[PDB]
């Protein structure tokens, strides 16, 4: 787009090439997909040419990737002080049709494995990585994950080497792979996650900075999915979260389940909603938040 | 006022009231007027007759008619009970239960209440409780405080012997205790529209009324069960949360009651009821009035 009377840094040649590139593809292939990674805040990368966009269908949410990763290397003791980096991502989550992206670029050149990036001991590293993926799947936008991130590989990605598949013998790595498997199953089945527009996202609570917890909602039409995230290894008991609908609520996924390698703290399936106001909501669920865990909950149907 | 209006008399009444308060600024004049003549209690300078008080004879008729009715049937006459409050602030009123109601075959207040003796005593204790809660001052003719059987017979003395028997001694205790509540709490001193707020009035099936009587800080909550059936898990909305006390229960055994009660220590639950932030989960005694205030 850029090159570094006219004095213009924008390479206008290329911008028309990109625009005529994208136009031509969809004309000859109406069902193709074009994705761009653009690390500037160039507007409307994912926008149609007739609105002066670059004409891509998808743009990498590299802002999200940076913010999320920078937030999760910090130690939970310090996460109190960087709460805004987690919450602020949504502000820019809708300017483009976006793919949340974790890629080779971030797991090379001394930047360290995704697992390596996460702080604390081995259980906490697995917990942190399980949470990162949990919030990543809950966060609006499509999903991309590079090889080896799915089991939480220790080593940086080396092209001269094959992934450390031997790590699949260790339980935590197998649990991370199962967590991702289970995440994709929920993703494929619950349409509340299909719509990454402002439609599909509602905040439940973002103001718990001391305990570093965030609650948000994902909703297409009638269906809704509740996300409660504990970003600290300290378990939370009798934590109330406001909800729109009353009645029995189901626990659809628990990051801390033993099947994923977790402590196993959870809410045992059914939680009953209390017709008492919380977070500006008519009802609320009083839940137990496991250490460094993401909880996905559904009203019962 | 009439004979159509008699203006001779109307100017006379207006000058009577004008003169009294001039020579005796702290006197009280009360009027009984059996038509819907406006501004009896209003000052002459506003085209009123200049009285300080009016007997609420409308209230008395509606109230007595409602309680003459059986609780089984009170369902179909709920509006007679609830609608007294549309006309309750038209004048400065005194709720009235005079001698004129206990003569000429109209029957003692006791005789008027339906059912067996317990229900008769219960009904009268309930009636007075509601009358003390309803906006307006209170007037009770002698012998009503025991709920005496016989009509007022001036040629004899009241049946004080009934004060030995339980049901009538209980009603005398109830009136005394109601009078204690009245003087102690200012929430009942202000018979203004501001003083009264509805809690619930649409329970026609179960024949229950919940209302609030207010002055500033103070609130008094009145819950009334007009059927001989105890009600359990009956929730009543309230403005304030926290501990609530049971100040009075008509059904206390000391009054001749069954004794079903909340007996104080009632904690508000923050669940919306009756369009209110917090709710009380109570037991409604038979044909009884509960009076509750927030604990302080």
């Amino acid at each position: 787009l850029y090159r570094d009377i006219f004095g213009g840094r924008e390479n206008l040649e290329a911008i028309d090439f990109i625009k005529k590139f994208n136009e031509t593809v969809y004309l000859h292939f109406p069902e193709a997909i074009t994705i761009a990674e653009e690390s500037t805040a160039w507007p409307g990368v994912s926008a149609p040419t007739y609105n002066n966009g670059l004409g891509f269908l998808y743009k990498w949410n590299m802002g999200w990737m940076h913010d999320t990763l920078d937030y999760m290397r910090r130690d939970p003791v310090h996460r109190k002080y960087h709460h805004d980096t987690l919450t602020f991502s949504l502000w820019y989550a809708f300017s483009e049709h976006y793919i949340l992206p974790l890629s080779h670029d971030e797991v090379v050149h001394g930047k360290g494995s995704l697992w390596t990036k996460m702080p604390g001991d081995d259980w906490q590293k697995a917990a942190n990585l399980r949470l990162l993926y949990g919030h990543m799947w809950g966060h609006p936008g499509k999903k991309l994950l590079f090889m080896g991130g799915e089991f939480g590989q220790h080593h940086e990605w080396n092209h001269d080497t094959q992934l450390e598949w031997h790590l699949l013998d260790q339980p935590y790595h197998r649990g991370i792979q199962a967590w991702v498997r289970d995440l994709n199953h929920l993703y494929r089945t619950h349409p509340a996650l299909w719509h990454d527009g402002p439609e599909g996202f509602e905040w439940i609570d973002f103001n718990d900075r001391d305990q570093s917890v965030i609650c948000y909602l994902r909703k297409h039409t009638d269906r809704l999915l509740l996300f409660v995230l504990n970003f600290t290894p300290v378990p939370r008991e009798h934590y109330r979260v406001g909800v729109p609908i009353g009645g029995p609520w189901r626990e659809v996924l628990n990051s801390d389940a033993v099947a994923y390698g977790g402590s196993g703290m959870g809410n045992f399936g059914r939680v009953e909603a209390v017709p008492e106001s919380w977070h500006g909501r008519p009802f609320h669920l009083e839940l137990t938040l496991p250490p460094l865990a993401i909880l996905i909950l559904e009203p019962e149907s």
